[PDB]
């Protein structure tokens, strides 16, 4: 709606940083609102939905297991890691390792992931075989938040994500019970929600995923709608901004707010 595009740039002017926006209909996959489109953002944690959809697929491909237990050391165990750093004795699960880099942004969790698919490259090469010429994954927890502007590398665009997400939680691309499993990760509860969440009245779902980096790199992909089901993709990402989390977050959550406000 035209009022979200007007907030978007008054975010741009708050931060003094560039925005990029997308809204798809979830059904047809028609874009409803876009801003910088495809312009290149850092993803951030949000390529760890990315991650655990690459890993969906070789588990419907006979590849994988979510019961399969990994063990790993003290030296595999990087800053910001809440549950591998419990498990050093006993190790985890797939299954395990998906919730804790997804729902609680594990950060050992997501490298232990992207080492059971052959590292960065490999998860480049899964988006490039369904179709996103453009997303690409280059570096591991936690030197892929660097945020070099006018660096390539562990950058999407809004468009390009927004397409894949889509692929992911509605395609032939997963199998039906491999969707549901993302896209459950995605909706499961976390501590803080600052973001779309704080907008998002009683009664709608979301199904989101955020992201923080280096040199005011922010973001968040989501699945939200009314009447407790998704209707639409929800794309933001910014990077360059020298203004506080706090400020960052709550022009984020003013996009919310005008984005279900005008639904
Ligand atoms: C992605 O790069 C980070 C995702 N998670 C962050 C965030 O979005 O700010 C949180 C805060 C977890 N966290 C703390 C320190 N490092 N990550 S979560 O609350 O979303």
């Amino acid at each position: 709606h035209p009022e979200t595009l007007v907030k978007v740039k008054d975010a741009e002017d708050q931060l003094g940083a560039r925005v990029g926006y997308i809204e798809l209909d979830l059904n047809s996959g028609k874009i409803l609102e876009s801003f910088r489109p495809e312009e290149r953002f850092p993803m951030m944690s949000t390529f760890k939905v990315l991650l655990c959809g690459a890993v969906l697929s070789r588990i419907d491909a006979g590849q994988e297991q979510l019961g399969r237990r990994i063990h790993y050391s003290q030296n595999d165990l990087v800053e910001y890691s809440p549950v591998t750093e419990k498990h050093l004795t006993d190790g985890m699960t797939v299954r395990e390792l998906c919730s804790a880099a997804i729902t609680m942004s594990d950060n050992t969790a997501a490298n232990l992931l992207l080492t059971t698919i052959g590292g960065p490259k490999e998860l480049t090469a899964f988006l490039h075989n369904m179709g996103d010429h453009v997303t690409r994954l280059d570096r591991w927890e936690p030197e892929l938040n660097e945020a070099i502007p006018n660096d390539e590398r562990d950058t999407t665009m809004p468009a390009a994500m927004a397409t894949t997400l889509r692929k992911l939680l509605t395609g032939e691309l997963l199998t039906l019970a491999s969707r549901q499993q993302l896209i459950d990760w995605m909706e499961a509860d976390k501590v803080a929600g600052p973001l779309l969440r704080s907008a998002l009245p009683a009664g709608w779902f979301i199904a989101d995923k955020s992201g923080a980096g280096e040199r005011g790199s922010r973001g968040i992909i989501a699945a939200l709608g009314p009447d407790g089901k998704p209707s639409r993709i929800v794309v933001i990402y910014t990077t360059g901004s020298q203004a506080t989390m706090d400020e960052r977050n709550r022009q984020i959550a003013e996009i919310g707010a005008s984005l279900i406000k005008h639904w």
